[PDB]
């Protein structure tokens, strides 16, 4: 797995971007957000994932919230 910060996200959208210090940001949609409640996330958040890329190109899949 990887690990990130949560860069921004748009709650009302359900999407935004992790940063990862040394690659590119990582564009994340609330599909990809794991465990209960409600898919959301917070600027600042730790998050660990994996990229996903298909012929979309890259983007977040498997997204936890860590402490």
């Amino acid at each position: 797995m990887l690990e990130g910060k949560v860069k921004w996200f748009n709650s009302e959208k359900g999407f935004g971007f992790i940063e990862v210090e040394g690659q590119d940001d990582v564009f994340v949609h609330f599909s990809a957000i794991q465990g209960e409640g409600f898919k959301t996330l917070e600027e600042g958040q730790a998050v660990s994932f994996e990229i996903v890329e298909g012929n979309r190109g890259p983007q977040a899949a498997n997204v936890t919230k860590e402490a």
